[PDB]
């Protein structure tokens, strides 16, 4: 990565941490924040390093490759290369593959990131990667939000844990997720807690809901 | 984080330490100091990194989200955005969502924190987070302070351990906690140690109390 | 902490090291040096961080709180606040609670420590903490120095280990501890080694004593 | 290594990380990215350090030696040494063995890398090493891409994992690997999923294929 | 410690390393080099930190205290304090107890070490400590060099291992240790290897001796 | 060590790494590269630190001492000390024992290494140590290269592993090792693979040999 802006090689414990995360957590939602944290200020070479280090899950890594290629293609369509030689004191405009790090040197990436009025190639590539990771997380989620229902003997807190876990994996905008929270959560609770929740009303917070069904 | 003031990426072992703390300790009181220590000088992006890295406890993390949104809303009510373009050499006033890091870039956060006469967005957001964490710790505490009572064969020291643990989780100001210490502790001790404690008087320190019932 | 003088956030492995030390070693004497070593150059915020991170032993942590409050009160009596506004280029005199870090900001602590003709708030608070830790170590020691006696089949070296361990926990000045070393150690040895030790005389060193009873 | 450009000794945890990787992962594809990441900015002395540290797999390490010697020989043929004494302010042109680090000092390597209009000896040597590593990975792969076939009860995702693992080990250009992906993957699937995949058509993405046979 | 010269707090892993070394290795010879390595450039406060951190072996730590006091007393006899006030730009001459760190501040130690024409208080104290450690290692060694004898079925290499281990613990100058090597080693070997060793002669090296009795 | 050139104390994890390497790997060939890597830029004090830290293998450490003394003696014969006082701005020429670090201070070593037109005492001493380590590795190798022979059911790759391991331990120049590779390897293979190898010819590479007997 580059830290203020000075280039640093990716540390062994950062890379190991990411590898271990992929092994232990598969493609759980929390891996995406983790990834970002382990790739803070990272060059495209660092990001490719993290992805390539993963052994196994090669179907998911291939899907990630196809997503990255789609994003690179869209970038190329939006940003067409301009003919003519590069002038001194200037650098060539980055193609999609340069952002992915496959066709650009480390010095070129450093140059784009450090130069005044910069192009943050690492952050763009990072966005593409996180997009594909979201695709993978959503496909690999077994459960659907509609199916989560509270058991008759199940404590409300556990039910809310399951519900919001599944919700975190769901493919939906924040408006849709809001609708799910304010529609399905109370509807799918068990009858005792469901009645008690209905009694609270439409504006009840999560804290009030969990406190109300705490005894239940 | 930012260390003197120079921005640093959150270290892998800091993040791992926080994750492990959440796994092992759930929502015990000591997690809140720990959090602070692991977030010293942290940007809103770092704080969101720590929260988002948590897998599981999604009910608590959702409660935390609602608390953060309430605090952001109160901030927005107190600090209304002013119309007009931002001048050169100046930065826009931060909204509630910018303090939470959801709507502000890393460079904007760094700019607010580093600039002369700064706005410490990381510390404000950190306060909101710790507020919600206090809500969660208090709700997730099974015991109540009134119920802690010394067993007849129970050594006084163990009883004081239980008492002050439960007290640490309790929802009360320092005046109320003072009243609890000076009222309930001696009252709920077992009869031998309770008599001996009554003999000491109202001004007896904790050290004197534990020394007096040490043989008992 | 602050290292030369430049402020640094408390490292995750320092804090973890202290937590582990409290868990494994309880309140053995060696925890107090350890504490100091883990708090070298630490601000009051760092010290509070270390204390607050401890889970359990809440009776001892409460005793520590009462000791810190007594020391803060004595400081306040010795150093009375002076009326009048603080001038530019100067900082307010620290109250007891400011030294304990409960009522002072991190920037205020840094300012006191870094400024020319400084007030070392971290070292003062550290002294208070170590004082309370000594109270706790002494109360939590089960054994008394008078009771340590050499077994008939017990090797002298083991007996000296037990003796000086208990002595290290004892509540006594160096003059009293000297008297204990030169009175009780030889007196409480077993008859064979006790006779041999008496034969050496009053000025015999520990090395000579252990060498003399090595065969015994 | 050298980090910006300042020379650094190879860290103990980098070297240990590489050694552990060779032990645990043998010669799986992911070891080659790992190697690169652990050798970022490394001098030829660092690279030789990493290779020489490996215990066991001496057949593979010998193959690696022969590949490095072939690459050094080709370099020497392309770059013939020029007679005449080296001038002040200039350094001798590197031979193949100098790039491999066997015949060049650390100061010479540092000089080539740091000097203006530099020769990156570490990156050239690194390319040779990675070339030989590719030879070893390909020879040590037991499976062939043609043999990977989906089981009748085998979930499609597992089959795609096996397929792309074997493909990653395969000795083929990206055009050939493209042909394999678009020819053999759908052909070697089981009849239910194979029929469903045929129904999608030639332009179907991996995500669409896995989603389509997800129920299957 | 102080590293070039800039003061650094003792790291948590250095201290932990020393503690673990004392636990696992007791007072084996190799602990003394280890100690030195963990105390490189250390102030008297750091050295006291390392000694005080040790739990257990309190007889040995007390012996160490008596040795340090003897060395401090000899220093005081050689270096008598001179009456008169300390001038500006100058520092007081260190007493024995100041070198031991018991009566000197950290700033005083730093001042002695950093100042031009310095007094290396840390290295002097370190010498005293290592002297007492040698006393302890020698007393705690069970074996004597005269007793080490080769078994009839014992391989020569194992016998040389035992011999030089015991020799390393022995209390003797290098001239005496030379005499022991050139007298007792060949004399105490078993008859087959002893005869073969006698045949080599008085000037035979250790390598020649081990090679000669390798088959034996 | 010294890193660019600035002196650094040997890290705890470097030393621990070396100790663990000696414990686990004994005197396998790979320990010698490891040693070098852990001693990069190290002073003679650091090298002595690493050697002295080893517990056990005292026969080998003694052999190492005799080798170092022989190398120091040869250095002294080649470099005779010159009579006359050392001038200001100059340092005394190093004797053999100074290079070994037994008779030279840390400041003297630093001075030799840092000064313009330097004497690299650490690298010279390091060469002596590695020489003695080679003696030890060769003596402690049980197997001889002539004895390695392929089993009838033994896969060729395993046989090449054993062969080149033993070869790595062998006492021979690169010309002799070349002769062994091109004479004994094919000769000692089993008859099926030996016939197939003979069919390839004298110029066959290792890769071709292993590929040819892969089915065999
Ligand atoms: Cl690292
Ligand atoms: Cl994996
Ligand atoms: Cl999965
Ligand atoms: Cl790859
Ligand atoms: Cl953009
Ligand atoms: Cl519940
Ligand atoms: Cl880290
Ligand atoms: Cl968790
Ligand atoms: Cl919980
Ligand atoms: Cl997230
Ligand atoms: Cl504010
Ligand atoms: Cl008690
Ligand atoms: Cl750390
Ligand atoms: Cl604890
Ligand atoms: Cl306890
Ligand atoms: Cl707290
Ligand atoms: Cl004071
Ligand atoms: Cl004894
Ligand atoms: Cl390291
Ligand atoms: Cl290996
Ligand atoms: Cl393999
Ligand atoms: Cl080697
Ligand atoms: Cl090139
Ligand atoms: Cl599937
Ligand atoms: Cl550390
Ligand atoms: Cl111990
Ligand atoms: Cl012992
Ligand atoms: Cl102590
Ligand atoms: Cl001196
Ligand atoms: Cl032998
Ligand atoms: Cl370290
Ligand atoms: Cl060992
Ligand atoms: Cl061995
Ligand atoms: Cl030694
Ligand atoms: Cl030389
Ligand atoms: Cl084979």
């Amino acid at each position: 990565p580059i830290v203020q802006m000075i280039h640093q090689a990716i540390s062994p414990r950062t890379l190991n941490a990411w590898v271990k995360v992929v092994e232990e957590k598969a493609f759980s939602p929390e891996v995406i924040p983790m990834f970002s944290a382990l790739s803070e200020g990272a060059t495209p070479q660092d990001l490719n390093t993290m992805l390539n280090a993963v052994g196994g899950h090669q179907a998911a890594m291939q899907m990630l490759k196809e997503t990255i290629n789609e994003e690179a293609a869209e970038w190329d369509r939006l940003h067409p290369v301009h003919a003519g030689p590069i002038a001194p004191g200037q650098m060539r405009e980055p193609r999609g593959s340069d952002i992915a790090g496959t066709t650009s040197t480390l010095q070129e990436q450093i140059g784009w990131m450090t130069h005044n009025a910069p192009i943050p190639v690492g952050e763009i590539y990072k966005r593409w990667i996180i997009l594909g990771l979201n695709k993978i997380v959503r496909m690999y989620s077994p459960t659907s939000i509609l199916d989560i229902r509270q058991g008759p003997k199940e404590p409300f807190r556990d039910y809310v844990d399951r519900f919001y876990k599944t919700l975190r994996a769901e493919q939906a905008s924040q408006e849709v997720k809001n609708w799910m929270t304010e529609t399905l959560l109370v509807q799918n609770a068990n009858p005792d807690c469901k009645t008690i929740l209905k009694a609270l009303g439409p504006g009840a917070t999560l804290e009030e809901m969990m406190t109300a069904c705490q005894g239940v």
